[PDB]
């Protein structure tokens, strides 16, 4: 669970946003990289800037076992909290149901010249991303797991109380401009700008990325850090608890009421004490979301 702190940039018309990703070395160890973020409309509407809120970001990184080329199959959940106790931008509509994503990437790393390209679905009111990657210049010079942030926040899961602080949304569909900057300690750096805009049906994301100052025998251009992270529940765990979730899930909202909570476990064959449930829904904690009850249910394995 890594947390995006988000603030608006009231200059720029925009927001920006810093975080910390702690990626595992080999055989022990946990190499740092510090990000810095900027994102800017594309076009000229308004759009919600918000207050200091954060985004927390459940990340799995599997391989797809019938892909011969070098490739990295993505799931992602978010979703928007700090902010306590709304609006919804018109361009909250278009994120209301499952929409596809494209990304495509150029970059140069330290000289070494790539390209990924990835295409996948969003789901908004789950706050659920899936997404298969594949570099279609060869072998990545960088690992998988550098390039997972750089690889949509627009498809965040922002609480009801909160959907007015979202900006990735409301810029569209003209889209933004994300820029950033990324610092691998005791290493080089990454440096760069995507637009994220609609593009017929589709969320597309071209990024261009350059990376200097790798050492050439540290933990990147090196590959020495750990692709999975097995602290994780599993693909046919998770689909279960969207099923079962979603069942229950009465307007489709993306929301559980937190009574509710109880049955949706039971329909599952696991049986919560009442003195379960109540710590569940406090250390995560009327309305739960997805990857919420995804976060409670990861905990208690």
């Amino acid at each position: 669970l890594e947390n995006v702190y988000i603030m608006a940039d009231k200059q720029k018309n925009g927001i920006k946003a810093n975080f910390k990703i702690r990626h595992n070395i080999e055989d022990g160890g946990v190499q740092l990289a510090y990000h810095y973020q900027q994102n800017t409309p594309i076009g000229d509407g308004p759009v919600l800037l918000p207050d200091n809120h954060y985004l927390s970001t459940q990340s799995k990184l599997s391989k797809d076992p019938n892909e011969k080329r070098d490739h990295m199959v993505l799931l992602e959940f978010v979703t928007a909290a700090g902010i306590t106790l709304s609006m919804v931008s018109k361009g909250e509509e278009l994120f209301t149901g499952v929409v596809p994503i494209l990304v495509e990437l150029d970059g140069d790393v330290n000289g070494h010249k790539f390209s990924v390209s990835g295409e996948g679905e969003g789901d908004a009111t789950y706050g659920k991303l899936t997404l298969k990657f594949i570099c279609t210049t060869g072998k990545l010079p960088v690992p998988w797991p550098t390039l997972v942030t750089t690889l949509v926040q627009c498809f965040s899961r922002y609480p009801d109380h909160m959907k007015q602080h979202d900006f990735f949304k409301s810029a569209m569909p003209e889209g933004y401009i994300q820029e950033r900057t990324i610092f691998f300690k005791d290493d080089g750096n990454y440096k760069t700008r995507a637009e994220v805009k609609f593009e017929g049906d589709t969320l597309v994301n071209r990024i261009e990325l350059k990376g200097i100052d790798f050492k050439e025998d540290g933990n990147i251009l090196g590959h020495k850090l750990e692709y999975n992270t097995r602290d994780q529940l599993t693909e046919e765990q998770i689909a279960e608890f969207k099923e079962a979730f979603s069942l229950f899930d009465k307007d489709g909202d993306g929301g559980i009421t937190t009574k509710q909570l109880g049955t949706v476990m039971r329909s599952l064959g696991q049986n919560p004490t009442e003195a379960e449930l109540q710590d569940m829904i406090n250390e995560v904690g009327g309305t739960i979301d997805f990857p919420q009850f995804l976060t409670m249910m990861a905990r208690k394995m």
